[PDB]
């Protein structure tokens, strides 16, 4: 990277340390950038979602992928588990997205839990397959709670072909009382619904799908038990990438997984991690890793920093990291909680070829957690962190519980955190368009067309603390 | 600039950063400083109001000019608006100030809003053009809503003829119970109103005035669509100053605009931005810009910064900027969020020929939007930005609904604040004083008379963060 | 009236004091109830809105007439506004409302504003007399104030002739996005607006309307000035109905402006008021008064019982006087601040045949009264009593200052009520509505179809204190 004359700080610098110096530009509009990656994940956003399990689920790796994003399944999720959730997401349309099905003979508080789980804010009645009616909020609220959705439940709804231009379909609902466009089959039975802005994102995002045209997921593993048994059969299972993560990657243990998995020659890339070093950085690529993950306790009061005096400012690290890799000819990813759209830019600017995001799409309806209100009534959900205690437990196998308890003694809190949802924008493609408008925004500023471009062209500088007060 | 031996800090500054070094100083008080500008743009003090929606209005204009400032109308306004407001602020005069005119038959809530748009505090009720009586605040407060102005105006007010000294009509009055001083023409209708803190400013400040003696004003225009045509056009409707204004200053397509503009050669000055750069500011003064603005993304938590890692901090952009235009003989204006007026003094002394003030200014009564009561009946009046999103969506012409929702999309909230109103100093004018105080204040602890002074002998220094806890 | 056996209290009797023993009944349903009063008044039913500043405007004037009752005016009003506001309701349709027109220039504020004086719950935009749209609410909230309404219109609307069936246009509306079914003329221009409830009412109550077919509306006169003037140019002006009120109205004065008025012979039915014995009921019809008001100071706690001791339980007044009018030929009406249809029904039940509603009418849409918000954002209306201080002060015509304020030192203070709205039921037929069930519904319980057997066949009785605990 580039920085202003002068500018040799003493210290490690961070997200908060830095700004980008805005150049000569030649892009007309944000649409104009190219945002495809390099890694060789074939996503075509710098977008990646976490593996916790109050993150990575189905409908979660489902919307993420058909915007272009990758999702990583937790690692302790059973293997049957896995291959349905690979099968699902594999089964699943480019263009039209999966409506919540409703029986007429449910209860309005179970029509809206089951609404409240996808950004549509509708659900389609299915009688043999064929929509009946939609049931819309506002509608099944100060009813009886002893009705039924039959009784609330509109029979008029806008119905369109499949294969329809989404053009078409966004001119037909300007005049439509409900925004929702419930697709039905030649057949007749539902095939998937669309919406407005649904139909206008995908004229912009290109979905990352693999050579069958079958969106991509990705599982991860854990450096316990046999790694390559594990490894080979979550790719028989339909995995597209393998994830070996844990909080100190530079243990000859992961270097131990990581050639187990290696050996077996998969063809898939690896994706191992997390270090802050150079050092590591070398010593997991030599050790048949293509791509490396970053961040260990990015921040300066996060519950590693304070357990341990361990860790590195995010930024730094990123850059040494991120240098290294593409000394060695290998790729970085910026993992280190991103809660901004800054956070993605500078990670980008800094030479990582991806981004990880974790707790931050948490709060959004397409988690697999359950919606929950707070005494205020705003909503919320529920986070556990990488995994909960008795994720890793059951993780530790069949052991004696007095090897458990002394086991978890040690362990810290579950540190469960309630992650607030923004009404505004409470979908994941809420957040999606957020975070690539900042980083197309910043590409425009620079004066790029592409990420390589984003790096190669970036010329950066420090600022002190005083300007925070 | 001159900084303290030994101060070489590896970071670029802010105003948090920075202080004033008193040094010898032979002026006697503050009113033997001159304020007035070396740029062109012929305002007596630097201060210039931003292009926002929310602030750049008709009586805001007339206000900041009668006192030696200028104001940069919206660059969406209608030409034909603009044309009526040009007509209607240079159709005033430079000693006496339009007051609130009221019906008879008007009500008492109409009486107070039409009221509360002005500084005077009172509003003179008017028949046939001739004055009757005046209705103050705490006189209509309390009486039946059903009341009209008639029923509670007050017969008895002072009056005095035009071309009467302010000296005059501030000794008159002394022993007046209401402190307005309504000014009639020698035929008898109402020519203007006074006041004893006007008339007193009335000696203190110059009016901003062209070669006809009519207060100036300034408009902004795009880089969008025909950029010559509309700066014509403005020329041609009485527009003193040109604005070409955008998020990103340093593209090509700023450098196309502002040619196409100097090939016109409309014969005024030209007032570009915003860059951060020096290389950014040779550019635009090289395509035909006298003037350049300087700042983009100047917070640390602004919207800016936290979308995009791109910004700078205003003091060292400033003394860069500025430092290139110099050496090519331009000018800078110093944007970027003006909050007290230590802002304004150090981006004077950093090397800006001029400062711009945005929404600031919005919580005053001259402001165009209308006046509001929050829970607390603590006044406050919106802010919209640069533009709402209304605005910004007519301003993309005539599109198809389904391109603007695309272009829409990306686009970030409205991000509405609400500003509020201080009741001691509400009025333009009584934050005017204010920050000319301080600036009058920082030239005397320099040892200025005059900015161009300012500029030459002034030492500043630097200091840590940790005097801010 | 009848009480059970027994019941022979040494006290009078208020609301609270007294209930109804159902009876036998053949009362099918509440629909088979007639509410025609025989009064004379021509109201079809037994709502009759006080002549108070706060509520007896025009638009509450058409609605309550529209719906059967009738209006009375405040007596202060001038003869030409009396005269204006008699056309205004004459001049209106017994089906179909006037709806609020809005021009497309106009504000946000203002046209929410304006649409916040009617329960259409919508206005329509006109151009010439044509509809081009319509606005609602939650359409102009959430964006720019410097909007207008052409920015915000839907021009996608229901229409229908003028002279369609109610029925019809319940039927047309039952998809209808939006309820409103504005009208248009055959001409096309617009001719009244109708809604689903609207429709609904139309077939519910029959509007009050004179010989004329027109729309009753009543006016109200003093007992200061030459009484028999302003009787004879109300009536001349096409008032319906004449109410003589004042405080104390058994005193001579009383009498000979009611003889005064009767002399005239204006062929209308006389109202005066207020009394609660049976000697001034007799004393005020044999002047000349066909109606005659009750009560005086009808609350224990009222504003008249506690700055003097004068006043009377309702109930016992009520059946008091209605008894002596009736020996006497005479009908009463049952005035004393009605606040449930529970006072409604016991007033009709102890012998008046009609009732008289003041402050309850003020929180709502229709009354002349604009709408304001509390600190927690609930909508209230203020009430200023029968006139307000600067009212009365007017109405004593032209007096010197001295006189006016020794006048006024006497008088109490406004006493300014902030009347609540009730969101649910905030117009003023949703009042109406709820007054008639009860009604309607204690006629079922008691066994009669008509009023005049409500009062025949009711039986009564008596309760402590000692349940109200």
């Amino acid at each position: 990277v580039r920085f202003l004359d002068g500018h040799t700080p003493a210290y490690d610098l961070t997200y908060n340390d830095v700004f980008v110096v805005p150049g000569r530009s030649d892009v007309a509009s944000r649409f104009d950038v190219d945002l495809s990656t390099v890694d060789g994940s074939g996503t075509t956003i710098p977008v990646v979602v976490a593996n916790m399990t109050a993150v990575a689920g189905r409908r979660m790796a489902e919307t993420v992928a058909r915007r272009g994003g990758i999702v990583v399944l937790p690692q302790d999720l059973p293997i049957t588990a896995v291959s349905e959730t690979v099968d699902f997401v594999k089964s699943r349309d480019l263009v039209v997205d999966t409506p919540v099905t409703l029986s007429p003979e449910d209860s309005v508080s179970d029509a809206n839990a089951l609404l409240h789980k996808r950004a549509h804010g509708a659900a389609v009645v299915v009688f043999e397959g064929r929509p009946i009616g939609l049931v819309t909020e506002a509608n099944c609220a100060g009813v009886d709670r002893f009705a039924r959705v039959r009784d609330i439940a509109l029979s008029d709804f806008v119905t369109a072909p499949v294969g329809t231009d989404p053009r078409e379909v966004f001119d037909l609902l300007e005049h439509a009382p409900i925004d929702v466009a419930v697709m039905t089959a030649p057949d007749g039975t539902l095939a998937g619904v669309l919406t407005r802005t649904g139909a206008i994102r995908a004229g912009i995002y290109t979905p990352a799908v693999d050579a069958k045209g079958r969106l991509r997921i990705a599982a991860a593993v854990g450096i316990n038990g046999d790694v390559g048994a594990k490894a080979q059969a979550l790719a028989e299972a339909g995995a597209d990438l393998l994830v070996i993560d844990t909080a100190h990657g530079h243990q000859a243990k992961m270097l131990d997984a990581i050639k187990a998995v290696a050996s077996l020659d998969l063809g898939l890339p690896l994706v191992a991690g997390n270090v802050v070093s150079a050092e590591g950085t070398r010593d997991l690529i030599e050790a048949g890793a293509s791509i490396v993950k970053v961040g260990v306790g990015p921040g300066a009061m996060c519950t590693t920093r304070m357990m341990t005096g361990v860790g590195r400012p995010q930024f730094s690290a990123v850059v040494e990291c991120a240098a290294a890799a593409r000394q060695l000819g290998g790729h970085v990813w910026a993992d280190g909680g991103v809660r901004h759209p800054r956070d993605v830019a500078l990670a980008l600017a800094a030479g990582a070829s991806n981004v990880m995001i974790g707790s931050w799409f948490a709060g959004t309806y397409e988690s697999p957690g359950d919606l929950l209100f707070d005494r205020d009534d705003r909503p919320y959900k529920e986070s556990y962190g990488m995994a909960s205690k008795r994720a890793v437990a059951a993780r530790t196998a069949g052991d004696s519980s007095f090897d458990r308890a002394r086991k978890g003694l040690f362990e810290e809190g579950i540190s469960t955190s309630r992650m607030s949802l923004d009404p505004a924008r409470g979908g994941v493609e809420d957040l999606l368009d957020h975070i690539t408008s900042g980083v197309r925004s910043t590409c425009t500023y620079v004066g790029a067309a592409n990420l390589p471009e984003l790096h190669e062209k970036v010329v950066l500088g420090v600022q002190s603390a005083a300007g925070f007060a």
